[PDB]
């Protein structure tokens, strides 16, 4: 009875993967039998909750505190993950921030705020993942449905933020081919998290959750666990002939 | 268990040969009860149904010509008479044109179009009637759509289905069925061979292998697409795991 | 002179009303003579070409069925034999159509493949082989191909869609005779065929809801897709080549 | 007739000194513009263009700011208002290009890259916006390889994509002043950025000179030619014209249908 898609005896690695969409990838690939480090920020218990789940489904985890704002911080990160498992065979880049605001409100502060994370701190999370990563590896960044399919205004800083992500996996791939590691990118959609609940204020949380159901021809919100799906494939040896594209997971939204 | 089609019945036109042939026995070894559509190789499409036997799921081979709408249609009604139900509808089959649009009759716009395009939409169409809520759709494209020369009219079949999935995902909703596109690139078939010779300044001079190795060398991977190399895309994307994915187009060729 | 088609010859598909008549006038203004194409509506044609004449350019009338590859074929041949040289073409005949995939049949696919898709890709290849070097090939197509997904609209959106491929690929082979290829994609232009989608109220009403859609506040004309094709088609617009343009105004 | 002529508008374009810039801005002032000609390090050859620009019967002035520093961008924009008094068309031109695989780019080498071709675009784009008229235009310079693949380009290809994603968004924002955004992704115009990626991407660039790279290029677009600044600035003349309103929020490449 053949079973896709596993990990077994592989090490994966997840900026951000505390709480929201993140923590999914974490589990999911702890499910399917990845060792996983899971990075977080601020939020420490969360990330022990996620170190838990991983090992309740029988595989190992460690939670590694680091600002992936900071370069130095993911070179300690990645330099720390290979230090404890032995080496690294995945590296997914979740860590973001959203921002709002028409382009004439929009500072200098928050610009990099936003940039300094999204689009600086994917791309070295993802400069350290080809150095500390195992030939036939896999790197996985996060873009935006919003990056050129979606046309919200008042989004641009962080759009703009992802599409620079949507260039970067391309080129990445013909890079990272000297290595054998695949790159692609996960454009999530609306994933219900702590963000889409800050980006829907633009009430109840759920009020306006369930109008964005209304809206996905399979009439329900995407949830972090329906990009989880699609990152597991991606990283899998299976999905290795899907290299340098961008993969949006909305529903039809 | 994930990415698995445990009691799920699924239809691909064209699984006698190449890509086809590698989706039914992916879709099989998956745990789906397969139909396998030929239109000239039964030999082949017998084979593919035994390998499906096999390893333990099970298939029938139902000839049926996708240009012709009521072959079509039997297609479906007898899919879902063998099986009782229908989950899943790979359009797959296909054919390769080359030539500079001076040189394109009417003869081969209709040879391509009745089946890359016209065909798939009315796989697409009866597929709709015919499965169950919560099912599948995959309709077949290229990368060369969204650029080679003397290469037109194939790339245009094409760039319609990156069109109709967006739609049909719209549609198709009302049933909880996802439509999605793959987008081979560089695949090793016939279909590859045929079009190595035309699209290298040497062709019929080299080798099929000799060709097949030099396009290796394009993938930063360095290797050949191979049909299972797809096969696996389209099986997540029919698992219930690859729900999240709808009304889009995945290009598969490995960074090329 | 900027931009302007002065001793140049072009040739719009449909130009006897619609999106057409108005590239058709504009090519005209900016000095070009032009063949004006109809079918069905000889009447609006005689409307544009007195038009072209009355703003100091030559012009004619010519029927052809742009399903019919003979008659593409004829009205190629007739253009040039009347001008003796075709310098710009604009494959602008198209028709529209609504439905839920479940209901469409093959003859409705049918009927809509054999002009927007088929018919513009012969308009094209005829084209290519009666345009003087350096010339010019436009297509139509929507943004609907790709960029906005409408309900019940995946046979026409599926129809432009070809086009987009069409245009990429057809911009190498016509580079053997210096010719660029591009499509305009229009996105919601008021033409008799907006009225139809416009209704899937008055249509002066479901145009002002319409407006809201652009961010300049305000629906699209013909002119508004003509201007383009007026820049795509002139020698200044050489650069842009193999490409879809399209012109929604933000929506 | 005389078409899409741009008489009593007031542009202006960054790095209009050299290149491209140079180019988009002797057009607006052939299309009857006056011109502001931004710079940052190349004083003279701004006022050649400025000079080019009075010799064919419009105005310009050349204004230094470097458009890393947004308080230079700010007093680029409330200066060339002072000037001429109002502002109808803004053209952020400005861009450095860079080679490196990723493991070999730097916090340095990308800060570089993003500080003057995304961050500086950016902000070009909002002090535009507060200072343009009604019905102005807004363009932003991207690349043919933001998304439509060449080796060791990442972080030059990226600093691009950003923009693309800035455009379609800024003109909805853009709108409530009837303000068109829109983006020209050139190809290989040949300039002194063009021959430096034609040093790297060609099998043995040091070893050929600039005009061989060239003509090899050429060889590669259906049009048997290269392409130009002046290629690039009819294209932006379109889009900054009354007739090219309804081309908003889109990116248009121009590259003579090939790399
Ligand atoms: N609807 C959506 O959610 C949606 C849609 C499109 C794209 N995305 C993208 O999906 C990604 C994740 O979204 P989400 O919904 O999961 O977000 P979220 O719930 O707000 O979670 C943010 C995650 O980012 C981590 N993080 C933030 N700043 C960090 C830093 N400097 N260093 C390390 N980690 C940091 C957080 O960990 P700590 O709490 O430990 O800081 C947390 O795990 C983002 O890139 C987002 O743009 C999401
Ligand atoms: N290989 C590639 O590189 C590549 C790249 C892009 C896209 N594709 C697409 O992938 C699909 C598969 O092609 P392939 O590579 O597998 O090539 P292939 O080996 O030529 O396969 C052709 C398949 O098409 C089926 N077919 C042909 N005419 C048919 C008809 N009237 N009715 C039903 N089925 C018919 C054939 O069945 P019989 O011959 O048995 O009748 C055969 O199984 C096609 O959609 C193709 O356009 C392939
Ligand atoms: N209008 C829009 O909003 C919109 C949006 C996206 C795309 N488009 C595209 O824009 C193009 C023009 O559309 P429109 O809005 O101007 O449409 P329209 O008002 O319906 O005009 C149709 C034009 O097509 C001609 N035509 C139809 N069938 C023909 C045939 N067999 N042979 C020759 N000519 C034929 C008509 O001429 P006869 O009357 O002589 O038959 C008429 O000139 C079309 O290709 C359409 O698909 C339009
Ligand atoms: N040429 C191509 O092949 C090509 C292809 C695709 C895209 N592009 C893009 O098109 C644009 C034009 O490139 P190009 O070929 O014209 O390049 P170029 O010859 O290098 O010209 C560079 C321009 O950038 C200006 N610049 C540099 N730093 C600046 C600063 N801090 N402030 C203001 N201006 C600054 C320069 O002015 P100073 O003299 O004051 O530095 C000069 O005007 C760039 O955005 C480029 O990325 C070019
Ligand atoms: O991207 C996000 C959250 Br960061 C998003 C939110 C709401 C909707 Br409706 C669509 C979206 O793409
Ligand atoms: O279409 C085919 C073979 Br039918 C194809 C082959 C190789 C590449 Br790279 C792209 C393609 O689209
Ligand atoms: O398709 C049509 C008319 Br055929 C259309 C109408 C309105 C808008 Br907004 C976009 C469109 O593409
Ligand atoms: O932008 C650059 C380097 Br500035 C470029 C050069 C040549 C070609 Br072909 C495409 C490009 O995008």
């Amino acid at each position: 009875l053949h079973i896709p898609g596993r990990l077994d005896g592989k090490v994966a690695l997840v900026t951000g993967s505390g709480r929201g969409i993140g923590a999914a990838v974490a589990v999911h690939l702890g499910l399917l039998g990845a060792k996983v480090v899971v990075n977080y920020a601020n939020s420490p218990t969360h990330a022990q909750k996620v170190v838990d789940e991983i090992k309740q489904l029988g595989s190992d985890a460690i939670a590694i505190k680091a600002d992936v704002r900071q370069v130095p911080e993911i070179v300690r990160l990645f330099d720390e993950a290979v230090a404890h498992f032995g080496q690294l065979d995945i590296a997914v880049s979740n860590s973001g921030v959203v921002s709002f605001g028409h382009l004439k409100d929009v500072t200098e502060e928050e610009f990099d705020r936003v940039f300094s994370l999204n689009t600086r701190g994917q791309f070295f999370v993802a400069r350290e993942a080809y150095k500390h990563l195992n030939n036939g590896g896999r790197i996985i960044m996060t873009s935006s449905n919003t990056s050129r399919d979606f046309s919200v205004p008042k989004f641009s800083l962080y759009s703009g933020s992802k599409g620079a992500i949507d260039s970067f996996v391309r080129i990445f791939s013909k890079d990272c081919g000297d290595k054998k590691i695949t790159v692609n990118a996960v454009a999530p959609g609306g994933t219900v998290t702590d963000m889409f609940h800050d980006v829907s204020q633009h009430y109840t949380p759920e009020e306006r959750q369930k109008m964005a159901a209304h809206a996905s021809p399979l009439h329900r919100n995407g949830f972090p666990e329906d990009i989880a799906r699609v990152v597991g494939f991606l990283v899998s040896a299976e999905g290795e002939w899907i290299n340098g594209k961008v993969l949006t997971v909305d529903g039809g939204a």
